[PDB]
């Protein structure tokens, strides 16, 4: 597809693959020298995927090019252009990359510097110190801070998808759509005439399940069939969709007053309930933040509840860990019982379900969006604001942020919206779920995203006392695969601490995060500056994992767990039980949800686990941004031990009856896309 164009600098242009790359509109191409400016050059229509090669010799001497300047003017329609990259091959023998990766409407000029990675301290010439500068008054006046709802983290500065930058949407407008997506995923799973009947309860299990054994894969099938066993139940918290909640337990609540004799029969050690507590066995899991959230009320005819469930559990002598005690809310009672594995069948099996129906609501609003979404748009923000293209840290974090921003503003104008889609099948519909948003930004700490650090305040990191905790195991592989990797790239461009501490974009991109992401909240922990290489290595690795590895863990898991709806109901239809004896399983059934908010959950589960065509995985860095030789052999070595990761993790899953996959570098996303 390689066009030359002879008639010196020899000017390669490449144009980049997505839909609409191309444009047939004159472009004007310029070269900044140290030593003068040139002529505004006419190239002469390139189509998607081209590389075209033009000879351009200039009227006068230039000396080492500086910059190059892209115009793009209207033949006829207004036509987008998107541009990967130019080269020059100079008359003196030299080449020189000079990447972009942007997109060229008429509107404004593009300028871009010579791929090698610069901070403000490398120029100190006025041609380049001022399009350093004028590059960060542009991003400032492009990309702004809005607070979409009161107490968030600040977001894109857009109502919807169509005001964002052109740099920063999706290649088609609506590639990536809920709306079209969600109910296109309905009709794959052939639920169709289900979609609006809100009204209408399955019958019994069998006739969901007629609807499931359609649509199943390996692990929803066996959450089919398995999804009553207390052993399914207590694996769901380590392996699941939502690993993150659990944690052991150092004294038992007063607000939980389970005692031995109520779970003697769960108990194998010969041991009292609160020796087994001293010695590491009991674990809890504890939805106080569900406590006062508003159930839906956007449908009169379908009344949703909530519960703040306590849920003990215990490691027995299989090194399972098994639920052994159940309390629906968080006030002690006689019409909020400790439910038991001993009790009658039905009592304990829905408390269970409530249990599950609240690591759901947990899982969507906090885990995923708030902690992975909001978080990741937050970094991606500051980078584009305070991080020029020449800057080694935007070339490293550009990836790690692509197409973020525009799918957390696909869903505010859309999904989570005021009367969004959201709030079709979720009992956090209606304005709930933004309260949860709210109440959990408390913890939302800089400390809670290092994934070692986290895991070891929740308790969590002896794989000897703790050793089926395989979401843990991976995590800290690609942690510190992440680690490696930009500490590698740190020290590549920073020869000490003084370095970074007096870098003004570094420290103005990380005030930003703590500014206006974080709004300034002193608990939230995050660094107001970063002085040492050590601090901001890890800072990277926090940006980097949180939009690829801990985003595809908490993401990817949806379909496989969520699609068999009594072990995820997005929604409840009665109050939870005030006591024991009563429930039938007639009774359970018309508590789970519909058959219309079971399609709604359905689609929207599915859909959210897909991969892209050609997703991009972690590592895959066909943007280069980087374009020398060190940094590009510290991506080598990330993309080898990446590797070695995915061989451990397949050694692994091959001697497991549920394979842990999530994390296996071969399938978590560069950034948060879907
Ligand atoms: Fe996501």
């Amino acid at each position: 597809s390689s066009h030359h164009h002879h008639h010196s600098y020899t000017v390669t242009v490449a144009t980049g693959s997505q839909e609409h790359a191309g444009t047939d509109d004159y472009i004007y191409l310029s070269l900044v020298g140290s030593a003068g400016c040139s002529e505004k050059h006419l190239l002469d229509s390139f189509e998607r995927g081209a590389v075209d090669s033009y000879d351009v010799t200039v009227d006068e001497e230039l000396g080492e090019i500086q910059l190059v300047r892209i115009e793009k003017r209207k033949y006829g329609s207004n036509d987008d252009w998107y541009l990967k990259y130019i080269t020059l091959k100079t008359p003196h023998g030299d080449y020189i990359e000079f990447p972009c990766y942007r997109w060229i409407t008429g509107d404004v000029e593009v300028v871009l510097r010579d791929g090698r990675a610069k901070l403000a301290r490398d120029d100190q010439i006025h041609i380049l110190k001022q399009h350093r500068r004028k590059e960060l008054e542009t991003r400032q006046k492009q990309y702004r801070w809005m607070e979409w709802n009161p107490g968030f983290p600040l977001s894109i500065d857009a109502k919807c998808h169509k005001d964002l930058p052109r740099d920063i949407q999706f290649d088609s407008e609506k590639g990536v759509d809920f709306v079209l997506n969600y109910s296109k995923a309905m009709e794959n799973l052939f639920i169709n005439r289900f979609m609006h009947m809100f009204q209408s309860s399955w019958n019994d299990f069998a006739d969901f399940e007629k609807i499931f054994v359609k649509i199943s894969n390996t692990i929803s099938e066996r959450v089919m069939n398995h999804w009553q066993e207390d052993l399914m139940f207590g694996y769901q918290f380590l392996n699941g969709a939502n690993p993150v909640l659990i944690r052991r337990c150092t004294e038992l609540p007063e607000k939980l007053p389970v005692t031995t004799e109520m779970v003697e029969c769960s108990l194998e050690r010969q041991l009292s309930l609160e020796q087994e507590v001293q010695q590491g066995n009991i674990f809890i899991v504890d939805f106080e933040l569900l406590d006062g959230i508003d159930a839906n009320k956007t449908d009169p005819c379908t009344l949703q509840f909530l519960a703040a469930p306590i849920c003990l559990l215990y490691k027995n002598l299989a090194n399972k860990i098994v639920p052994i005690a159940i309390q629906l809310n968080q006030i002690p009672g006689d019409e909020n019982p400790i439910f038991l594995p001993s009790d009658a069948k039905y009592d304990w099996l829905l408390a269970k379900i409530w249990v599950r129906s609240s690591d759901f609501h947990v899982h969507q609003t906090i885990t995923h969006l708030l902690r992975t979404h909001l978080v990741s748009e937050v970094f991606g923000i500051a980078m584009y604001r305070q991080l020029p293209a020449v800057h080694p840290i935007f070339k490293l974090l550009v990836a790690h942020v692509r197409f973020t921003i525009a799918i957390n503003t696909k869903a505010r104008e859309q999904l989570i919206c005021e009367c969004g889609l959201f709030d079709k099948a979720n009992a956090t519909g209606g304005g709930g779920h933004v309260q949860m948003v709210q109440r959990a930004m408390k913890d939302l700490t800089y400390a809670s995203l290092c994934f070692p650090e986290a895991i070891k305040a929740r308790g969590m990191e002896s794989k000897e006392d703790i050793p089926y905790y395989f979401y843990r195991d991976d995590g800290l592989l690609v942690w510190e695969a992440i680690r490696t990797f930009t500490a590698e790239v740190v020290d590549i461009y920073y020869e000490g601490d003084q370095v970074v501490e007096e870098d003004p974009e570094l420290q103005d991109f990380v005030n930003d995060v703590y500014v206006y992401g974080m709004r300034g909240r002193k608990s939230s922990g995050f660094p107001k500056s970063v002085k040492s290489r050590e601090q901001l290595s890890e800072y990277l690795t926090v940006v980097i994992f949180t939009a690829s590895a801990q985003h595809a863990a908490v993401n990817f898991g949806q379909y496989d767990w969520a699609s068999w709806i009594p072990n995820a109901p997005p929604t409840m239809r009665a109050p939870p039980p005030t006591a024991k004896g009563v429930v039938t399983i007639e009774q359970i059934v018309d508590t789970l949800p519909d058959r219309g908010r079971s399609c709604w959950h359905l689609g929207a589960v599915w859909a959210l686990s897909q991969f892209q065509e050609n997703e991009l995985f972690l590592g895959m860095y066909p943007e280069e941004h980087f374009i020398e030789k060190p940094v590009k052999e510290a991506m080598a070595r990330f993309r080898k031990n990446l590797e070695a990761i995915v061989s451990v993790i397949a050694e692994r899953n091959e001697n497991l009856q549920l394979p842990y996959y999530y994390l296996s570098p071969d399938r978590i996303p560069n950034s948060v896309a879907i």
